[PDB]
């Protein structure tokens, strides 16, 4: 899987082991071996949420699978909870828009995963 | 909804107030509440269209509803203006891709949107 | 089609000629007329791949058809080639994320091309 958060929190405020939690945060809520959990953080964005600049996110999740109504309420939970703790963003300031990828159309090592 | 612009032109050319300006006419565009469009605008990037890397934009509008053959028309109409009037990019180096987002895929709030 | 690399690889790492050649190789495996290909690549991202911040990338190619199994598995021996010689990424740590796109959702020039 593939987690990307755009931010316009400064990088300075991106707290040591972000990444990692991240990591293996989604390693655990998707089920998916860490080794294949891809995770990118983008600081410093100009951006606006509702037409004001408070601190705010938009985010995306692509996985093969693991991907539905509960599961996505389970993932924006323990998503906006880390935003909301370690970078500060209020929950009513991210978007995380999430993608349920067929194996087709994922990319890796020279071939898919079909 | 979310609209993301990504452009080679340079910070100091977006003018201030262009994501409040985004955000009122998307809000319109869409029929949706300004509080619920996010906006974000990435500049100098690293980007060709064509080979050329003259001013160009890839940009994208998620939204739950409101995405069709129709109004992605006069979306791309009030956007390529937006860009045009505003960033001095040409509309034909800008695209848009659209994504009509079922709710269940949205996260927000510590939940989704389902 | 249009393409989009992010990586933590640092910009001084991506050589010249690098959005030509992915330019011109997407228009040969493509058969797409490179006068409308679209390619963006964004160096050094906070970005970890799992768990590792040795260079990696995560991308996107979005064309309106073009796209299947077969044809995938071409773009990403093509792309991850790419990467491996140019920005000495190991191809398994490349995501490629492919989308079919529906013409009615791709907006370029005023209007879509639908
Ligand atoms: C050339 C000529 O052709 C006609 O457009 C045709 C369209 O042409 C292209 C040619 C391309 O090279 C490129 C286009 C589409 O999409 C870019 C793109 C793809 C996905 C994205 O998410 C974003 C951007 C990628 C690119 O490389 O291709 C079809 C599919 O075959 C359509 O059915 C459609 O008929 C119209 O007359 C248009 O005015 C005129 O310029
Ligand atoms: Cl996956
Ligand atoms: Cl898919
Ligand atoms: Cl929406
Ligand atoms: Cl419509
Ligand atoms: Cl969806
Ligand atoms: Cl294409
Ligand atoms: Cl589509």
């Amino acid at each position: 899987p593939m987690f990307i958060v755009n931010t316009n929190v400064p990088r300075a405020s991106v707290p040591d082991g972000f990444l990692s939690e991240l990591t293996q945060q989604l390693a655990q809520a998707t089920g998916k071996p860490p080794q294949y959990i891809a995770v990118h953080v983008v600081p410093d964005q100009l951006m606006a949420f509702g037409g004001s600049s408070e601190p705010c996110a938009l985010c995306s999740l692509h996985s093969i699978g693991k991907i539905g109504g509960a599961q996505n309420r389970s993932y924006s939970k323990l998503l906006c909870g880390l935003l909301a703790e370690r970078l500060r963003i209020s929950p009513d300031r991210v978007y995380i828009n999430y993608y349920d990828m067929n194996a087709a159309n994922v990319g890796w090592n020279n071939s898919t995963f079909a």
